């Protein structure tokens, strides 16, 4: 097997047992038993449960931005480009939950983090902001162009940012629902965010 | 002092140390040292940081149902009673901010509760879905009167019930924010709500 291929296993599964358990309560063993093999495998390919943390905010951060940057200097309206961003965001959510976690988952802790980590850590966060940045943009762009009502920007973004990743409250992968499925599930949620629940 | 305004002063500072620092991390010595006194006095009216958590719990409920149940039954179509039970929710929010991070704060633990204790949170949890039941029932009446959109009635429960929620991920108390700006904000963030992001 390869090893890049070794890794996106240990990172699945990870991103998993972090969403179900928790990041302090998750092992290095429970990692190794949901792969298949021992914790020396995990240590070779990451040398701490933080690191595989890391790991996992890097990679979801990853497939979320290539899911929604295509659309953000697209052509069409701030609220086409919009929807379709939000759409897609919440596909995301869906189809890989574990790493949503990770990604939305305190500086007061028990040990000292690894400088090189909190330096990984400050990158992930300021790249995690910058992709919410493309969101403000689209707004502020809706807005002036009239497909977005004349409401506050700044509002209207950490509103709509808040409520897309609420979905995590609710939402809960079941096998077997297919890709459309999920994409309609998701469509129907940004349905309500952006055309509100209130009639005409 | 009453052993009442005593007992409220312990839990508005247990509310927002937890909300500071988080359940397991707070101390009974936080607490006592934010209320002026040492950990018996703590301990004189709780007997426990557990039994604390719940009695917050407890009085966030309290709060929010004698804020919000008014208008479930008022008159109204559902949307108008949606909105002013969506403000009202929020406003609770933005003014005792600790109690609702309480509210909405793992079955496996390190220590067992104790027998009385996992009964008043499984009755406090029932509160709470009793509470949320208000807002579907008022969403589906929405919908049935036209004053909501024909969406799915579900959906729109479990999204507008994360969304009014999720105003905990930006929101911070100002001191010195009057009651109107408070409640302005609220409305602000309910119009986004209800009325959608997305122009006519
Ligand atoms: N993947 C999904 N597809 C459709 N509906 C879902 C999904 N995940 C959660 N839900 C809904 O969210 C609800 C949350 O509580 P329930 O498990 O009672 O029922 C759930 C479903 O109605
Ligand atoms: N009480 C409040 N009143 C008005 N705006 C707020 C309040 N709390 C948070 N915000 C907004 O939410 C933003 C979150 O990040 P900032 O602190 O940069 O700036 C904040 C304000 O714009």
């Amino acid at each position: 097997e390869p090893e890049s291929d070794v890794k996106g296993r240990i990172l699945d599964a990870a991103a998993d047992a972090f969403m179900l358990r928790g990041f302090a309560n998750t092992t290095i063993d429970d990692i190794a038993d949901d792969v298949g093999a021992t914790a020396g495998l995990i240590y070779y390919h990451f040398r701490s449960k933080f690191d595989i943390f890391l790991a996992v905010y890097e990679d979801g951060m990853r497939r979320v931005r290539e899911r929604v940057e295509p659309y953000v200097g697209a052509p069409g309206t701030g609220r086409q480009r919009l929807v379709a961003m939000s759409v897609a965001h919440v596909e995301n959510l869906m189809i890989d939950l574990g790493y949503h976690h990770v990604v939305h988952q305190r500086d007061q802790a028990s040990t000292a983090l690894k400088v090189r980590q909190r330096d990984a850590l400050a990158a992930l966060n300021e790249l995690r902001r910058d992709y919410e940045r493309m969101f403000h943009h689209v707004i502020t762009e809706g807005i002036a162009d009239g497909s977005l009502r004349n409401v506050d920007d700044a509002l209207a973004t950490r509103t709509l940012l808040s409520n897309l990743n609420a979905v995590d409250v609710w939402y809960r992968k079941i096998e077997g629902q297919t890709e459309k499925e999920v994409h309609d599930l998701a469509s129907q949620v940004v349905d309500l965010l952006i055309g509100g629940i209130g009639a005409t």
